[PDB]
């Protein structure tokens, strides 16, 4: 159930909250169009998870599903989370490298799907079917990540070197992090219960933090973001 | 209930999942940035109709509504579809005609309201009110027909001709199909329930996959897509 | 409990709905593309209000919470209302001051995280935490004030005297307007008790009346809507 994580819910909520603080106080005196979007996107990113982040730790995001003969406890406000702050991660390296329209919608459609099917997935009773689902999701991801290593690198080698390097440490950070995603998800309290909830939020944390602080950190202290 | 149309889900299932593959595999080797568009647009649409038709083939997009004096199935999964789905094929039609973002954004809310409304209908517990919901959902619907049949064909007079045909052939079949909605709901389980659930699926179905597929298919298969 | 307050629903749903037809009425021989983009706007804004108040006034729109030790009647399709509202109207003063895309991407996230976590505070169990919620939502709502009064303002003193004037109006309507919400919320039938669900719901139908309607009459009577 939902009690004995609650220390990783709030050093998520906390370190959120401090990142958002902290992009906010950074990006004050920036004048350029280009660097503004970077920090509004990369903003964001936190500040919607500090509100998921504390819907959970106030018990808010946590339901309860009944499957393989149990009740077991669902913590759904993650999903609502990455709806939104996946695709603006992946806005961000879209800018970075210029991607065209067409790709960005692809992505953004893909993300969707992922996140959706994985909130489906999530909240299914009959336990089998969970695993099609989380099937599905995976698909969609490989997708996405595809297109940032393959055709995305391809559109960075065009750009100045600082874009195309820091392009290329972003690139890094997120292939291997968002991977890291289902893999829990399959052997935690969602799937294959392997894993205690308890271990599994301290895995979010990490991840989620991660991808989304350590991400906004390593663009938004570069050059970069500028033309 | 939900049980004997269960056959009907798992074609439609099928057939989107096997239009998204072929779409997939035929955009592959597409460099023009416009081209590429169409192919994201026209490719997500069936992908977001495969994910909803699956969760009604393994009942999770099933619910139970009560109205009139009794328990009936409502497949909500639909809306969730259509509701990202239409304004997608929307997109299609208004930029193989270039039309103007004031418009774009009129239809894409005329059309969310289109979609909630018809959700809020199919949900309501007071029979009555079902229809007054219907009737606005249809008034929606009603103008945005209007717009492309009328505004689009004007705008595509513009184009070069192998864009106006194909784009007065995607109209007709817009209209024609988008109309047939409105009526199998009304005659359906979700209102009058004059046809059986069982034939009900049957009907959205062939709409569905000839909305879609159809018109994907005859939209990527010329060459009006290109600059 | 919800049917004494039926009256300013009713009313509201009929003002919403004849200030739409209105809008509708006026931006028919519209052809300048920028004008048809704030007819286009601003007209959508008050159609979905309109569909929001219905299902107030039909029951569909109220809910149930229990918190503090009882059973309090929650009107939730206020905030499926403003989740689209309020970003719409955020645009018509960005489109109309010309604002930068990357401030145009941080209020509509502020407002969509303004009502997500007002939403979130409505329907939560633990009494003393719908505060919380309030105070993350203000501060956001502060936010967006911030950046219209001190940041559009100044992008508007280099347009024309026409649209400088006109913005005028608009920016010192939405953020008085805007700032009466959470007062009512705060001492409302959501929050402290203090004043009836009755008369609750008639200050948010003259807030929210004027807030679109009002707005909308002030904006698209004027000439500031053209280039
Ligand atoms: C403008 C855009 C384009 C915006 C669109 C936003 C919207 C569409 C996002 C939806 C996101 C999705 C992914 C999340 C939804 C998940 C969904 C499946 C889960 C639904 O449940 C939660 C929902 C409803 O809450 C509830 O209210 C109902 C009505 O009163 C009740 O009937 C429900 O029961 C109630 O559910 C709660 O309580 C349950 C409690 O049960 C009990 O448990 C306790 C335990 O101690 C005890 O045992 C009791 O006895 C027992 O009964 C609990 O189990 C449930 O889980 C739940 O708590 O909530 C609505 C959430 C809201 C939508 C989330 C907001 C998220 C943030 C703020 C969004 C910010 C987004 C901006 C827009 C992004 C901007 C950037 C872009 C530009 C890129
Ligand atoms: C980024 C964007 C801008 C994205 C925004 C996405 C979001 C806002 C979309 C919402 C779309 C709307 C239109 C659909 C919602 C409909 C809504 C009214 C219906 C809600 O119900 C389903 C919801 C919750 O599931 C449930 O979990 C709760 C919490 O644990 C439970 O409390 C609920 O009870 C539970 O409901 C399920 O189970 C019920 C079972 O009851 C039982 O029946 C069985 C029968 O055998 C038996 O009798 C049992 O005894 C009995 O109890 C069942 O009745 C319910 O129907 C339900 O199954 O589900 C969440 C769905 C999720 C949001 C859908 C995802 C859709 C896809 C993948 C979206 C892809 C979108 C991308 C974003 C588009 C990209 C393109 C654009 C760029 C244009
Ligand atoms: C394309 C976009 C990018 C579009 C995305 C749209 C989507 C994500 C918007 C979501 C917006 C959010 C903010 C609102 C959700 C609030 C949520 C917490 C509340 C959920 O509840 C309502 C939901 C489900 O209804 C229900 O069906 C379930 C399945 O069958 C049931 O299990 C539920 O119980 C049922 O709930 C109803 O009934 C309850 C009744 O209980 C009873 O009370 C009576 C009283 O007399 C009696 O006592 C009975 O005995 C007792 O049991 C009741 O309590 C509940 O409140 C409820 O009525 O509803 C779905 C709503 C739908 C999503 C709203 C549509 C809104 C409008 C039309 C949107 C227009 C948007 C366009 C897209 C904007 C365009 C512009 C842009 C370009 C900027
Ligand atoms: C514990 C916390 C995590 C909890 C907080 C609750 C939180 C959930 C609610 C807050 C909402 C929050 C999500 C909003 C995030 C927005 C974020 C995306 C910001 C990114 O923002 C990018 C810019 C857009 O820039 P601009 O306005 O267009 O500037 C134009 C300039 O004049 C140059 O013009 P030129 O090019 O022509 O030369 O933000 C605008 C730039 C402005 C000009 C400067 C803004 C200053 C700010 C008002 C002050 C910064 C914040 C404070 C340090 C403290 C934060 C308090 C918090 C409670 C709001
Ligand atoms: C080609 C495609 C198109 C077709 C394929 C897609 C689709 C069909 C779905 C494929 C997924 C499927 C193989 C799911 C596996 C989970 C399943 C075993 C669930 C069993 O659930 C019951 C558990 C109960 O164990 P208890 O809690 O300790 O008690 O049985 C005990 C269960 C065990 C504990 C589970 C061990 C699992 C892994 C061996 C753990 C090791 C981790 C992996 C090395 C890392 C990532 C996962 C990898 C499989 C991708
Ligand atoms: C049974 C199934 C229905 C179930 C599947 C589950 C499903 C729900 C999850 C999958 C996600 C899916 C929804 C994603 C759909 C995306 C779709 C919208 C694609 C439309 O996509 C459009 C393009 C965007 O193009 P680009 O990257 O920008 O190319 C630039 C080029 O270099 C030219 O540059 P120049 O102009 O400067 O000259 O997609 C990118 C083009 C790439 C360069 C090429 C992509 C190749 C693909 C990786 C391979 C195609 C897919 C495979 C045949 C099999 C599909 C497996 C499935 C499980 C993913
Ligand atoms: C009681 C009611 C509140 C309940 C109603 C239910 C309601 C919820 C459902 C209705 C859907 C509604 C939300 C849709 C609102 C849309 C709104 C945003 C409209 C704003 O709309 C902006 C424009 C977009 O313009 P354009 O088509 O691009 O024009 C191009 C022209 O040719 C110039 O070209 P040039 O520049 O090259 O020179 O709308 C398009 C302009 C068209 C050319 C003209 C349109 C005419 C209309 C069809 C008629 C107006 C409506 C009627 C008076 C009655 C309304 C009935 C209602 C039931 C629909
Ligand atoms: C610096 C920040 C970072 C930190 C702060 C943010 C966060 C911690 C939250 C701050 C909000 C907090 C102070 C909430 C106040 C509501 C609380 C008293 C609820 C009590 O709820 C119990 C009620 C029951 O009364 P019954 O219905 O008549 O029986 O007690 C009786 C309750 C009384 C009736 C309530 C009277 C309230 C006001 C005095 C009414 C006057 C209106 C104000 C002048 C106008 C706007 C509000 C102003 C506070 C902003
Ligand atoms: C906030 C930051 C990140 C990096 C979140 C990314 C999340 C994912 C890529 C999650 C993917 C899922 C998959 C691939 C399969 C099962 C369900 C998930 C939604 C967890
Ligand atoms: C995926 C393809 C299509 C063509 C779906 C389009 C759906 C509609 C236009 C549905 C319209 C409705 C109306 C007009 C009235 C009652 C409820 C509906 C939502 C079914
Ligand atoms: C349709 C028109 C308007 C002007 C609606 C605007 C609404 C808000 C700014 C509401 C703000 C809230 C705050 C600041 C705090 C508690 C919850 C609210 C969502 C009501």
């Amino acid at each position: 159930t939902g009690r004995p994580e609650w220390i990783w819910l709030a050093l998520g909520t906390a370190l959120m909250g401090l990142g958002t603080l902290y992009f906010l106080v950074k990006g004050m005196g920036v004048s350029d169009p280009d660097a503004k979007k970077f920090y509004a996107i990369t903003t964001l990113v936190p500040a919607i998870a500090f509100t998921m982040y504390l819907s959970m730790l106030l018990g808010y995001g946590l339901t309860m599903v009944p499957f393989g003969g149990e009740q077991n406890p669902i913590y759904w406000a993650r999903y609502a989370d990455w709806l939104f702050t996946t695709p603006l991660l992946l806005l961000d390296l879209a800018l970075l490298v210029d991607a065209d329209q067409g790709t960005i919608l692809a992505l953004v459609g893909a993300d969707g799907i992922m996140i959706g099917t994985g909130l489906v997935g999530a909240l299914t009773k009959v336990y089998s079917y969970r695993f099609v689902w989380w099937a599905i999701s995976t698909a969609a991801m490989l997708y996405i990540l595809y297109v940032l290593f393959f055709g995305f690198t391809s559109k960075a080698e065009s750009m100045r070197p600082e874009v195309a390097s820091t392009f290329k440490v972003l690139r890094n950070v997120t292939v291997v992090l968002w991977s890291a995603y289902p893999v829990v998800w399959l052997i935690g309290s969602e799937g294959a219960g392997i894993v205690p909830l308890n271990i599994e939020t301290l895995l979010f944390m990490v991840l989620d933090v991660s991808a989304k602080v350590g991400f906004g950190l390593i663009l938004l202290r570069s050059r970069a973001i500028f033309g």
